[PDB]
């Protein structure tokens, strides 16, 4: 099975589905590989090749560094890369429903990892369930990470910053100018990602190239209001000359600097990456997206204030505990094989630790406001409190003020609160329903029964499934069949969202009302 693109010929491989196919590519590339004096440039596009592409197997990973905080646990490693990593790592993936659709709707995945790591090759990224079972065609790229990634001298064409967001860009262009051939439809294109890949999802909106290259966007666990999103172009520049004299390569002469890094090679790079920054926190982001005038032409704050973002329907949601995650990443007190439970002093040492440039003040103005006990006694009570701290701060309260701010410029926007722990989570109970997972729920992993999942899952899974779904194809993520209830449009005034569990679904309103006011209203202020 062959497919004729723009620039050559590609072969796929048939896979068997819940006693279906669906046909694979696996590895297409869609620039030049950034080698040599391509390094730190922007994309290129690709040039004719005569022969057949044998796309049979994933591509390799862009270069990252590996989290190795806990060797041999499946619940970090299972985010690491599973293929080689090479700075030849720009190709993307293709999962098709068999037998060939006509005009299918197309799900691009931008995956997540802090915008330091990730690939598109992992497990829980695998769209051939999606394909199978909504018979939509799902692509995922892989984009550069890290400083070969997201290193920035602004304006300076050899260094320019978000070369990986315009990795994605071009992946996107690739779906524009070749999607057709694999049966799918380039006017109903809805980009999807988790976390940093969410927050890239939300800079498309905003990104000129981007507003004719998709049609709508869905936004899991993050936006580019997250305080860990965008760096300012002062800290781009000092992390960016950081690294530069931690490998010897400090120059007069901006335009040299980037020569002498394009002439070490990647580990020296990535070796040197992590203490471009002074004051570390398990959220920091070394190297990530700027205001470079070319992808994004101004501030984002100011763009989403002002209502200069692609007008369309939007999909946004976050997990009940997203905040876990980054706690045994640094907090004392925390690991993951005790049950954590933290004194008041451990609480705000805590603090220090994920607000380290913030007044004395601050930190009380936040203590104050997460220890109104329901009980005073419970011992989970300062373990739970600093837990929900990261997760409002980061992740909840952005991904709202995001939401707010973009229906009020009339577009029907969705907003969704996740909260099943999975029961084949690795992390310890405490943790909650954590931070990436209800992945596996997007992509169909409970539908398959091998895994033991519930069957409670599996139906969570199957009508998670059916809404994104039919937010990609109709722009309302409705399950109208089974007798589900309807997801209200968020709006301004009454703020409604949808609960995503096993158990039941309730519409409310007004999510973390009390402590959304405080970190986006006054919390700025300290
Ligand atoms: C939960 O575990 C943390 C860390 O535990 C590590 O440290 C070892 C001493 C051992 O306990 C093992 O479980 C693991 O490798 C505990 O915090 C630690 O407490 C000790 C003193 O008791 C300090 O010296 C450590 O620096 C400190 N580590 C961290 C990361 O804070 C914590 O006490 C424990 N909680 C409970 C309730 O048992
Ligand atoms: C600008 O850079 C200054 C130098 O960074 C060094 O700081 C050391 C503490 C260590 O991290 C070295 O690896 C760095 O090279 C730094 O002191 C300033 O604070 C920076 N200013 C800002 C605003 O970030
Ligand atoms: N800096 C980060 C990292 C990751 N995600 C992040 C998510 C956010 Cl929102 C902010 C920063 C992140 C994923 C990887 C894992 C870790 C742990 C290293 N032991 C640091 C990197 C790499
Ligand atoms: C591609 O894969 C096919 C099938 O496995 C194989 O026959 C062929 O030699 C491979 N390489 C090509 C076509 O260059
Ligand atoms: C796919 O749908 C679009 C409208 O969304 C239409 O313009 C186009 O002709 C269709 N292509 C087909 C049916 O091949
Ligand atoms: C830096 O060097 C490049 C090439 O070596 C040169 O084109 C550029 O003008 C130089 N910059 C300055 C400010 O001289
Ligand atoms: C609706 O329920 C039936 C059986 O109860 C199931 O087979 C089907 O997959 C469900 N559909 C959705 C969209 O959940
Ligand atoms: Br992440
Ligand atoms: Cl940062
Ligand atoms: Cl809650
Ligand atoms: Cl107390
Ligand atoms: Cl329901």
């Amino acid at each position: 099975i062959i497919i004729a693109t723009k620039n050559g010929k590609v072969r796929g491989m048939q896979l068997t589905v819940f006693g279906g196919t669906v046909t694979a590519f696996l590895g297409i590339p869609y620039a030049q590989p950034p080698l040599g004096r391509l390094r730190f440039k922007k994309p290129q596009s690709l040039t004719k090749w005569s022969d057949i592409w044998n796309a049979t197997k994933y591509a390799n990973s862009c270069c990252q560094n590996i989290d190795q905080s806990f060797p041999g646990f499946h619940g970090s490693e299972m985010w690491n890369p599973n293929t080689d990593l090479s700075e030849d790592c720009l190709y993307l993936n293709v999962w098709i429903p068999a037998p060939k659709p006509k005009n299918a709707t197309v799900l691009i995945w931008i995956y997540g990892g802090g915008f330091q790591t990730g690939t598109s090759s992992l497990h829980v990224y695998d769209g051939k369930f999606l394909a199978r079972v909504e018979r939509v065609i799902v692509v995922s790229m892989n984009y550069r990470v890290g400083a070969l990634g997201f290193l920035a001298l602004p304006g300076n064409p050899e260094a320019p910053g978000n070369m990986g967001l315009f990795d994605q860009q071009l992946a996107l262009q690739w779906v524009q100018k070749n999607i057709a051939a694999f049966g799918g439809n380039p006017k109903s294109v809805t980009l999807f990602g988790e976390s940093a890949g969410a927050a890239s999802v939300s800079l498309h909106l905003l990104s000129p190239g981007s507003h004719s290259l998709f049609t709508r966007a869905i936004l899991q666990s993050g936006s580019f209001n997250a305080p860990w999103a965008v760096t300012s172009l002062y800290e781009a520049r000092n992390r960016t000359l950081n690294l530069a004299k931690l490998t010897g390569c400090s120059r007069e002469n901006e335009t040299e600097i980037i020569k002498c890094l394009r002439n070490k090679d990647p580990q020296e790079i990535l070796l040197n990456e992590a203490f471009v920054v002074p004051y570390g926190t398990p959220l920091s982001v070394n190297f990530g997206p700027t205001v470079d005038g070319d992808f994004l032409t101004d501030m984002p704050d100011i763009l989403l204030e002002l209502g200069q973002f692609k007008k369309t329907q939007i999909l946004v949601g976050v997990n009940k505990d997203e905040g876990t995650a980054f706690l045994v990443y640094g907090a004392p007190g925390f690991s993951k094989d005790n049950n954590s439970i933290i004194t008041r002093k451990e609480f705000q040492e805590g603090l220090k630790i994920f607000f380290p440039g913030v007044s004395e003040f601050g930190k009380e103005s936040i203590l104050f406001h997460y220890t109104d006990w329901v009980d005073d006694q419970r011992p989970e009570n300062y373990r739970e409190a600093l837990g929900d701290v990261v997760g409002d701060y980061n992740f909840i309260c952005p991904a709202l003020e995001f939401t707010k701010k973009f229906s009020e410029w009339g577009n029907n926007a969705f907003f969704y609160y996740f909260e099943h722990r999975s029961s084949k989570l690795p992390w310890p109970e405490w943790m909650g329903v954590m931070h990436g997972y209800e992945i596996e729920f997007v992509f169909g992993l409970p539908l398959e029964r091998r895994d033991q999942y519930t069957k409670a899952e599996e139906i969570l899974s199957r009508s998670i499934v059916k809404r994104w779904a039919n937010f990609a194809k109709y722009g309302n993520p409705q399950e109208t069949q089974n007798q589900s209830t309807s997801w209200p449009v968020f709006k301004s005034t009454e703020q409604k969202y949808l609960t995503l569990n096993t158990e039941s679904t309730r519409i409310m309103t007004k999510l973390r009302a009390q402590q959304c006011r405080f970190w986006t209203s006054f919390f700025p202020k300290v």
